[PDB]
């Protein structure tokens, strides 16, 4: 029997399948849906849930957070499970955590707030009066694609200076019979021993069954790899597995002790006994404070990490050098083996038997004159698996320099943790000086002989990191040795912010099941240019669930596959897990084709002109030739592609509930697929979980096949994707290849410019050229160029087709121009600040596309940021710091921004709406713009409340449809707030126009009276609103027109600090100012600014897309995708908003943000650039540098050339086809 | 419209009215069912007037649309309703009428 | 502005489906609000005539 | 194929309501009991104004 508690109610399961997880069980069965499916692999942190367990011995209960997407059902017998819905609710008393996380404007999309509020609740339960350090430690695992985390720390900053455990659980724990439980299934058997002996027996039984303790390392293998275990074993609370002991041999820790308990025990023990005895504890704490997150640290334990044999292990090399021995136990007695290379190499002689659970591990006291240190480097500061980590310790004894003990181990380099032996065998004898470092380097360089086939790439990077860590070890030991010798304009809380922080918000999958539902799943091609000759589907048809395996034979791959992730078949099944299992075993016959295209440089024109470049080039002082590559991006919208399609059974009516941005395409494609007039097919949205684009084309074709299935078989069909095939199906930004030839006078001013932009489109032959047009225009933000000759091309590749993004093309071309400017400023000899000032637009100027611009706003914000951030004192302190430090280079940068707002044609701007007033004072408004996180509906409520004088209570919006407001537009371009707001304006003006007499006869009443009277005298109370949109014209044959309604003007200064040894960087302070006007809602504006800045910084520094040479993209592993986390924020971000300007055709003198602040994230980018230059300033080498984008720590470390890079084995280029192109 | 179908045959009347006034065939029009989210504050379907009342309301909405489609059909002799509708989409002509 | 009524069709109601359908629906909605799940109500012929 | 109000599919976890009428035209209510009624298998609640 399964008995536990969810939110305080007892839940019983019988006759289960243990192969099913917890999160799908909480959604599809117990239906407390305030917990979100983020990734299913432990990365996201969206599924945070509190688990409380009582210990019958200690008479106390321990609370810990955990990711419910990896937790299995059969590990919860007797534990309290608490979701977001158990702390407070909109009916009962709201808990102060949700109240303060919504009051402080900590919510934008709301698809991340329940996990984060549960994390803060869990820490407040464990800790009454915490510190900000503890709070930030707690929230480290959780991610947010929208907010930028600042208001969340803001709400946490006030804490620093009741739910009850069920008695039934504590009494059945006080009884706690010796019950060994079996959970059976047709496929997979589960055994759970409450006693040690039964665990030893079942291990002495069939030994291919893993001892599951945290599921953190077996879950990914059973999922993505797909391996299946017929039988598994999982212990209960066994004391021997979880005990801390102090002895003369240091201390002894149980394998059942979780990493969080380990960290707390080490942290308390290092404050008791002198530091002369403790060196390895500090190394373990150092690598424990940086391990993935509090959730995983409370899910994972010592023994599982030790025996997992993951090469990237953050704690193994510290143990593999510290003289550690694993204790074992089984039916054939006891054992005590040491942990060294022989344990990790997988050789049989030193290892565990098919029996002998690992019982414990002992860490000795560090001897005097012995020091331990460990270092690691990963793509991100926190929650990132390292690419090289090391464990290092050296024991001297007797106060000399002679090496008698020296243990160094390297993890993440080879297939396992490699420890230096022969170099360790030869280093013995010499003094703690430079010569042993030369000897160690000259040995370990070719002792760890890597090849061009090293998985994960970054060969020379790891090769440099090795000696870099050794050098750090040298300096730290030498240092210690030397030592010992009208609601508009007021900040208003979001409409559904509480409804987010309390988990009432419905999404496209949170809605219930409808009778006789189905489920659909795809199978995707993994070959680039491969002909299909046959498909094997005999064995796929016959299994429980399969209705029909839909193919291209009846929008899918017919004969050949031209891109990986192309759809070839879809599967129809009665349920989700059955659909996935059926899909995973369809076999396709392929024959690979010779011409393979994956890169731009080996694969019509769009050209703008201004002046004559030729005459200036004949005249100008210095000619520059430069080039850049900028790689793409992935959206990583938190909510995945969820949709449902419902046939009606009468008149071929088809409802389509889909969480898209553009219902018009969905309706159109479903109508064309079903061969129906569009009046039969209706589409429904209520809100979308943080979509930043990309939910347009692939959503369209997914909805097409889903609707085809829902029609032909005459039943409802649900379809939700997962994160991996979300990346594999949907593309991202176009990566750009930019060449440029510029001309600049000695006055440091650019008077000559030629551009040849190249885009990496994708497999689609007819595609969206538009960005090549659009990004052609927005190339220069603030700099006046007397001459331009700018062309662009689009290059097809055997790759998934790329789409739009937030910012949309401005960041790419803007940084191409910014990099050309910066390299000119370097080639000249004057500071980039001066070059940008004496190249910046005047007060009034004219764009190359012939359009008047007035820009005193830009100069004023230039002065305000320059003077009120103390630019001169901070900069001179920066050069002083670089003049008294050698490996720590800090860099300071400033960047302007002009962003154009406008669209393409006439049809693009039109926006409709529908407004009702019922016979009370209460209004129902609907429109065609999609809610996806910007807070458009709060602005709509404010608009309606100012235009009808009623308080904000009286208005309610009930989602969107295509049956109320037809023929809406794309919900993008950062204008749909303005466009649909103007439509709402028109509707409300019509209604207030209809009612002059009633209102003007009735001075001191309510809207109840006036709506009653309006009905009495037969006056319509529901009207259609409509706005024609702004006029936009662009001609390419002449390259002239008025395509942009207006422009937003901003500036950002950024300070960073990079390290030349380990190639990472810090973010210290960013000061950012923009001109927006009389804002509708200041809080929403500041939130959008912060989010855009964080997204741009993430694109420019962190995020990279590594492709296999055959075109296969990598989703998890060493090269997995990262997004900025809670520790990537600047320490101080002082942001101020400037006074308005009262613009002409902007709604209520407010400007439309949401794509503007993205490019300002290049600020920190150029900041690190500055720092790198200072390094090459002091290294005495001024050789050519080519810094592309993104600036990963690999290329930052490559830029800081040293003697270490001069002693790296250069592999031959045409030797092996490496991990990535 | 705001009137209930109860077997008397009002929705067939409404489709006939729309077919005659907008000069499109019977087959090209659809109707779903009464609701208070699209047509608020409707009155009770009692008195034998609701059929004619909502017929006049449907006539009114149809007329408001057809006056906006006046120039488009003025500039095109033989247009299927798709052609005029897409054109009216291009010149930013509204297509949602309250009668 | 929270309550939306939907009537696709009615099977032959020859007058008089107004006050009594209202008194049914009031308590049906009371029940549906108090116990947070849908409530379906159908009347028998004798219950009608009574 | 004409879908009526009862022809909608079953929605998840919907209850069912049935009414208990009166039988005497003019009378006075002295006491009401539900103990056998509420202890039936299937009952969620009984709504009365008492
Ligand atoms: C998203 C993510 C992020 C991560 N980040 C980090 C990080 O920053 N740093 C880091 O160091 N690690 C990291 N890891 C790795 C993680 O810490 C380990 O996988 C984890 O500690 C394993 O513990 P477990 O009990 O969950 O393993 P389990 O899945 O329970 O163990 C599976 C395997 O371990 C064996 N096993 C487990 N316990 C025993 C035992 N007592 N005796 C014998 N065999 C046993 C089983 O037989 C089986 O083969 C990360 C993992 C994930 C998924
Ligand atoms: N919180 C949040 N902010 C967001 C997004 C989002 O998904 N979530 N999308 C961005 C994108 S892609 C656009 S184009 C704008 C559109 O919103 P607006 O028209 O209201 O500016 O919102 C931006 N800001
Ligand atoms: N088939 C049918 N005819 C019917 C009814 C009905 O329910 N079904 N109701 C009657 C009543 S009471 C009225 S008032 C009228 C209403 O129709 P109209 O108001 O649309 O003219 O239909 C009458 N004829
Ligand atoms: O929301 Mo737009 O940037 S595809
Ligand atoms: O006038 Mo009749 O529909 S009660
Ligand atoms: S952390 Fe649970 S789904 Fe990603
Ligand atoms: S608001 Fe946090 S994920 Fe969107």
């Amino acid at each position: 029997e399964l008995l536990f508690y969810v939110n305080g109610r007892k839940v019983i399961e019988k006759n289960v399948d243990p192969e099913t997880m917890l999160l799908p069980y909480l959604r599809k069965k117990l239906r407390l849906t305030g917990t979100k499916y983020g990734c299913g692999g432990g990365g996201c942190g969206a599924c945070t849930v509190m688990i409380s367990r009582y210990n019958p011995i200690t008479k106390r209960i321990r609370h810990h957070p955990a990711n419910a997407c990896l937790i299995p059902i059969c590990s919860l017998y007797g534990a309290a499970v608490t979701t977001v819905e158990g702390i407070g609710s909109t009916h009962t008393r709201i808990h102060p955590v949700q109240e303060r996380i919504a009051k402080c404007h900590g919510t934008q999309c709301g698809f991340c707030t329940p996990g984060m509020v549960m994390s803060i609740y869990t820490l407040l339960r464990n800790h009454p009066e915490p510190t900000l350090d503890q709070l930030t430690d707690a929230l480290g695992g959780n991610l947010c694609r929208c907010t930028g985390y600042r208001p969340i720390i803001d709400a946490c900053k006030t804490f620093c200076k009741e739910l009850i455990f069920p008695p039934e659980l504590m009494i059945m724990a006080e009884k706690q019979s010796q019950r060994t439980r079996v959970f059976g299934s047709e496929r997979m058997m589960w055994f759970s021993p409450v006693t040690l002996k039964e665990l030893l027996e079942f291990k002495f039984k069939y030994p291919q069954a893993p001892v599951i303790m945290g599921n953190t390392s077996v879950g990914p293998e059973v999922k993505f790899k797909g391996v299946f275990h017929p039988v598994i074993i999982s212990p209960d609370r066994i004391e021997e597995l979880s005990v801390v002991n102090h002895a003369y041999n240091g201390l002894t820790l149980g394998a059942g002790l979780s990493l969080a308990q380990v960290k707390d025990i080490l942290a308390d023990v290092v404050q008791k006994l002198p530091e002369e005895k403790t060196q390895m504890y500090h190394a373990l704490l150092k690598h424990l404070g940086t391990l993935a997150g509090s959730q995983i640290r409370n899910m994972a334990s010592l023994g599982g990490h030790i025996i997992s044999r993951h090469p990237d292990s953050d704690l193994n090399p510290i143990l593999a050098v510290g003289n550690c021995t694993l204790n074992l136990l089984s039916k054939e007695g006891k054992r005590q083996i040491p942990l060294n290379e022989q344990f990790l190499s997988k050789c049989p002689n030193a290892d565990l038997k098919p029996q002998e659970i690992l019982v414990s591990v002992n860490i000795p006291y560090s001897r005097k004159w012995e020091f331990v240190s460990a270092f690691r480097q990963a793509q991100r500061q926190e929650n990132a698996l390292a690419i090289v980590n090391s464990g290092m310790r050296v024991f001297f004894g007797e106060g000399d320099g002679i090496i008698r003990e020296l243990c160094i181990s390297y993890g993440g380099v080879g297939p396992a943790t490699i420890c230096a032996k022969n170099s360790c065998q030869k280093l013995i004898g010499r003094h703690w000086n430079e010569q042993m470092l030369d000897i160690a380097c000259r040995l370990i360089l070719n002792e760890v002989s890597l090849l061009g086939s090293a998985p994960g790439g970054k060969v020379e990077f790891k090769r440099t990191l090795i000696i870099s860590f050794l050098f750090k070890f040298y300096l730290e030991v030498s240092q210690i040795l030397k030592k010992m010798d009208d609601p508009i304009g007021h900040p208003i809380m979001h409409l559904s912010g509480v409804k987010h922080a309390t988990g009432e918000a419905i999404y496209c999958d949170d809605m219930p099941l409808v009778d006789q539902e189905l489920f659909l799943t795809f199978v995707t091609s993994s070959r680039a240019h491969a002909k299909i000759v046959s498909i094997d589907l005999s064995e796929a048809l016959s299994m429980p669930g399969v209705v029909d395996i839909m193919t291209a034979e009846h929008f899918l791959a017919t004969d050949k596959v031209f891109c990986v992730g192309q759809l070839v078949c879809a599967v129809l099944a009665d349920s989700e897990v059955q659909a996935k299992r059926a899909a995973k075993r369809v076999k396709i016959v392929y024959q690979d084709l010779e011409p393979l295209i994956l890169t731009i440089e080996e694969s019509p024109e769009r050209k703008l002109e201004y002046g004559n470049v030729d005459e200036a080039f004949k005249v100008v002082d210095q000619i520059l030739e430069g080039e850049i590559h900028m790689g793409g991006q992935e959206h990583f919208y938190m909510e995945t592609q969820s949709m449902l399609v419902v046939p009606k059974g009468e008149d071929q009516e088809m409802d389509v509930y889909v969480s898209t941005q553009f219902p018009k395409y969905i309706q159109d494609i479903v109508a064309s697929t079903l061969k129906l007039p569009a009046n039969k097919v209706m589409c429904h949205v209520r809100r979308v979980g943080g979509a930043f684009g990309g939910k347009v084309l692939k959503t369209g074709i997914i909805a097409a096949v889903t609707a085809f299935a829902a029609n032909k078989h005459g039943r409802a069909v649900r379809c939700v994707l997962e994160r991996g095939e979300d990346m594999l199906i949907t593309g991202g930004r176009h990566p750009y290849l930019g060449k440029y030839k510029a001309g600049f006078m000695n006055d440091g001013r650019i008077l000559a410019l030629d551009m040849e932009h190249y885009s990496n489109a994708g497999a689609s032959l007819d595609e969206s050229l538009f960005v090549i047009e659009m990004g052609l225009l927005k190339m220069d933000n603030a700099y006046k160029f007397p001459n331009l000759r700018c062309r662009g091309w689009a290059c097809r590749t055997n790759l998934p087709s790329n789409t739009a993004f937030r910012g949309f093309g401005f960041p790419q071309a803007a940084l191409i121009t910014e990099s050309c400017i910066t390299e000119v400023a370097a080639k000249c000899g004057l500071s980039p600040e001066k070059v940008r000032i004496i190249n910046m637009y005047k007060e009034i100027d004219q764009t190359p596309y012939k359009q008047e611009i007035n820009a005193k706003n830009l100069i004023q914000c230039w002065r305000e940021c320059m003077a009120m951030s103390s630019y001169s004192l901070r900069k001179v302190a920066v050069e002083k710091f670089n003049a008294e430090n050698y490996w720590k280079k800090k860099g300071l940068a400033m960047v302007p921004l002009k962003f154009p707002v406008g669209l393409g044609s006439r049809a693009a701007g039109q926006a409709a709406a529908l407004v009702h007033i019922y016979l009370d004072g209460s209004v129902l408004v609907t429109h065609g713009g999609i809610e996806m996180g910007q807070g458009v509906h709060t602005k709509m409520i404010q608009v309606v409340s100012r235009e009808l004088r009623m308080p904000m209570s009286n208005v309610h919006l009930r989602g969107t449809s295509t049956e109320t407001v037809p023929n809406a537009n794309i919900s993008g371009g950062s204008v749909v707030a303005d466009l649909n707001g103007l439509a709402v304006k028109d509707a409300c003006q019509t209604l207030l126009k209809r009612l002059e007499p009633i209102i003007s006869k009735n001075p001191k009443g309510t809207w109840k009276d006036w709506a009653q009277t309006a009905f009495d005298e037969s006056i319509n109370l529901s009207a259609v609103g409509y706005f024609r949109g702004y006029e936009s014209d662009m001609n390419w044959e002449k390259g002239e027109g008025q395509p942009f309604e207006y422009f937003v003007y901003g500036a950002a200064c950024s300070e960073v600090e990079i390290d030349c040894l380990t190639g990472d960087h810090k973010n210290i302070r960013t000061d950012i100012v923009m001109d927006v006007g009389c804002s509708i809602n200041p809080a929403i504006d500041i939130g959008q600014i912060e989010g855009a800045f964080i997204q741009g910084m993430g694109l420019y520094t962190i995020e990279e897309l590594n492709y296999s040479p055959q075109g296969i993209l990598h989703t998890r592993g060493p090269d997995q995708y990262k997004i900025p986390a809670i520790c990537d924020m600047p320490t101080e971000l002082h942001i101020a908003l400037l006074p308005p300007s009262q613009n002409s055709n902007t709604l209520y003198s407010s400007k439309g943000l949401g794509e503007s602040g993205v490019f300002l994230g290049c600020s920190v980018f150029f900041a690190i650039h500055d720092a790198v230059s200072a390094a090459r300033q002091e290294r005495g080498l001024h050789g050519p540098l080519t810094l592309n984008s993104p600036l990963t720590p690999e290329k930052i470390r490559m830029a800081c050339e040293d003697k270490f890079t001069k002693m790296i084995p250069r592999d031959e280029p045409g030797s092996y086809v490496p991990w990535n192109v």
